[PDB]
């Protein structure tokens, strides 16, 4: 049927992706692989680009997983994000051992730097710093903030523009998703500084992983993230629990009104596949037939001349 890859559709409201994460586990099952040719402009490694599945111990890294996703992308003509660089998710107990600070600042930097020169130009989106972040705003007590202080932040963004200058640098966090609650007006707060001093923060990203109901208050929270200042903003690992069309359709628009908001990348494709199944979050079923949501942003960036 015509008309019917959000991607192309959203790529038509001046937008640059509608993307989803991805592996070669998935690419290789399902109807994972067709669905994102088709439909998806952009994908995301879900766990290859870990700092556990790239860097298992000091040093030495392993990017057989990623290289997959990086090559299927580029084979397919998809547009490429990665991350996590730098967050407390995923860490190998040997990073986490660490307790001096010059230590710590260097294997954090030879991590960015290794994994963003090996893909150096082929990433359009780093996820460079992720959930950095304090429900009540304040900066997460992670082995980088108690080990290095608050410049772990500045460095890992210096670092990343170093080794790969072509990359938009994003800083992303969940919890962004009310427009009134502490931990967003924080991170706003938090990048307008780190870019007046010059911090390369290209972006922030909003980890959407949304119970039932809470698309509405994206509208006023996307536009919020979009003060801070940043060329770019955009909805990263997004579910839905129920997948309502009201709570996508909201989510969507958020990015169609924000003039920052590049793209919006969801989580997976098909309910089983989510870590979340039985909330059945996602845009297609367990079956990969398109769910109503699907049909319902179909419908919403449908745009006669
Ligand atoms: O948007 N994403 O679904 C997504 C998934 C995994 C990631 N790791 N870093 N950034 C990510 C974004």
């Amino acid at each position: 049927e015509a008309a019917q890859s959000i991607d192309q559709l959203i790529k038509a409201r001046g937008k640059v992706y509608f993307g989803v994460a991805t592996d070669q586990n998935r690419l290789t099952t399902g109807k994972n692989a067709a669905i994102i040719k088709a439909d998806f402009g952009m994908v995301w490694p879900e766990n290859s680009m870990s700092w556990d599945a790239t860097e298992p111990s000091q040093g030495n890294f392993n990017f057989a997983g990623a290289d997959y996703l990086v090559n299927w992308a580029q084979q397919n003509g998809k547009l490429i994000g990665a991350g996590c660089l730098v967050w407390h998710n995923f860490l190998p107990s040997w990073v986490s051992s660490i307790t001096d600070k010059n230590t710590l600042i260097n294997v954090m930097k030879n991590h960015i730097t290794t994994l963003m020169t090996r893909y150096k130009g082929k990433i359009r989106t780093w996820d460079v710093v992720g959930e950095a972040f304090n429900e009540d705003g304040s900066l997460r007590q992670n082995v980088f903030l108690n080990v290095i202080g608050e410049d772990y932040i500045p460095i890992a963004f210096q670092t990343a523009r170093a080794a790969d200058p072509n990359a938009k640098l994003y800083i992303m966090d969940y919890n962004l998703d009310s427009a009134s609650y502490p931990k967003t007006q924080a991170i706003v707060n938090r990048v307008k500084q780190w870019r007046a001093a010059g911090v390369p923060i290209d972006g922030i990203g909003s980890q959407m992983h949304l119970s039932a109901g809470q698309g509405a208050g994206v509208l006023q929270a996307l536009p919020l993230l979009a003060s801070a200042g940043t060329p770019e903003v955009s909805i990263l690992m997004l579910d839905v629990a129920g997948a309502s069309p009201t709570d996508y359709v909201n989510v969507v628009n958020a990015c169609l009104n924000v003039q920052s908001c590049v793209g919006i990348t969801v989580m997976g494709v098909a309910d089983p596949d989510s870590a979340f199944a039985s909330s059945t979050p996602l845009l297609f079923d367990g079956n990969f037939n398109p769910k109503p949501a699907y049909n319902a942003i179909v419908q919403d960036l449908q745009q006669s001349i």
